[PDB]
């Protein structure tokens, strides 16, 4: 019948006219790339390949969530708020009293299975919510609404409130843009994940950079968001989005990615990408998860996770999927406290970073080092420790 193909032309050149002359049709047009979203059937791919304008024809690759229920639990009460252990690990509560990363230009962009924006130990965080599931993107409650939990999981590890109830996520005041890339099963197609990318730089204004200064994210005039954490993961490495990628880091953007749960030699992607901050998982006892994937660029908590989930309740799941959050927690605690004190925000460094005039590098080396002395295979950097990181940044 059809296919869904993304591809990478030359705006100059090619004419979508020539795609609906096949039988196929545009799904999305990408603002940041120079690619589009088209179906086409299967039988006439061959014939976009040899169009004007085209220059690359790519399939559309999978992605799955990376956390899992711990005892297949379904969620349940907790009246009294309560502190995850994986929150302290990271050495978040020290830092609340310098911010708690209710700085208004800060926004963090989840892309996940969505998330229950009338939990009461969320909602008030929940400054955007949108899916772009199928190609296209809707503002409507009713689409970007959790349908796993697995997204409602992610976003309460990172931003969830402090107050009487249930936890409290490493930032419990960073405002989150809830991007829905993943459907009920917690199964995305990458299309769909650069789509979000996309429109966590846009922004709910839909526009990059509307004073066209330059300054896309750290700049309080536009809406972009400053973080992009993705519980999620696939074995395809595709160009264009990796392309997209780009897009987000050169927009400032930091970058965290899961690790990913086969226990394998590297990454999965997108954290395989260097721009993407790759974290592992540590359990309770500050052992490496025999689960997470080899390789990362730093670790965090990612076993037996306490966090709120979908019909304001709570749950504890598993994976790489609920170590990443902690990292993108600890990153928007520091774009939070830098901007505070200083106008702007932090550069996006390197893998290799090792200073503190960089995000990343302040990640690395205020990490907890554990393991053979340095970067290894199994932690990385070691694990991330908010109340350093920020020391280091203010210092
Ligand atoms: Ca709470
Ligand atoms: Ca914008
Ligand atoms: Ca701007
Ligand atoms: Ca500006
Ligand atoms: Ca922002
Ligand atoms: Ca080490």
């Amino acid at each position: 019948n059809t296919i869904r193909v993304i591809v990478s032309v030359d705006k100059a050149k090619f004419n979508p006219h020539e795609v609906l002359g096949i039988g196929g049709h545009i799904v999305y047009q990408f603002k940041l790339i120079p690619a589009v979203v088209v179906d086409v059937p299967a039988n006439a791919v061959g014939k976009l390949k040899k169009m004007p304008g085209v220059e690359k024809v790519e399939f559309d690759h999978q992605a799955v969530l990376l956390g899992k229920p711990s005892w297949l639990g379904g969620g349940s009460t907790q009246p009294a708020q309560t502190i995850p252990w994986g929150i302290e690990r990271v050495k978040a509560p020290s830092v609340w009293s310098i911010t708690d990363g209710s700085v208004s230009v800060i926004q963090v962009a989840v892309l996940d299975t969505g998330v229950d924006y009338d939990h009461p130990d969320l909602a008030a965080n929940i400054a955007w919510c949108v899916s772009t599931l199928r190609g296209k993107v809707s503002t409507k409650l009713r689409d970007c609404a959790d349908q796993n939990g697995h997204g409602t999981h992610v976003i309460g590890t990172i931003a969830a409130l402090n107050n009487d109830i249930g936890v409290v996520g490493v930032a419990p005041g960073v405002q989150i843009y809830s991007v829905r890339v993943l459907d009920a099963r917690g199964s995305g197609s990458y299309s769909d994940i650069a789509i979000g990318i996309e429109q966590a730089i846009l922004g709910p204004d839909g526009v990059a950079d509307k004073d066209g200064d330059g300054i896309i994210a750290g700049d309080p005039d536009d809406d972009a968001a400053e973080v992009i954490s993705m519980s999620l993961g696939g074995p395809a490495d595709d160009s264009y989005l990796y392309d997209m990628i780009i897009q987000a880091y050169n927009a400032g953007i930091v970058i965290v990615a899961a690790s990913g749960n086969e226990g394998a030699p590297s990454p999965s992607y997108p954290a395989a990408y260097p721009e993407v901050i790759a974290v592992g998982a540590i359990d309770s006892n500050d052992n490496i998860a025999s689960f997470s994937n080899r390789q990362p660029e730093v670790s965090a908590p990612g076993v037996d996770i306490l966090s709120t989930y979908p019909d304001d309740s709570y749950e504890t799941l598993m994976g790489t999927a609920m170590a990443t959050p902690h990292v993108s927690g600890v990153v928007a605690l520091i774009q939070a406290a830098y901007y505070q004190k200083y106008g702007k925000i932090l550069p996006v460094g390197t893998f290799d970073d090792i200073s503190k005039n960089t995000v990343r590098g302040i990640l690395h080396i205020t990490a907890d080092d554990l393991g053979p002395t340095g970067w290894d295979a199994d932690y990385g950097y070691g694990v991330v420790r908010a109340a350093l990181a920020v020391q280091a940044a203010l210092g």
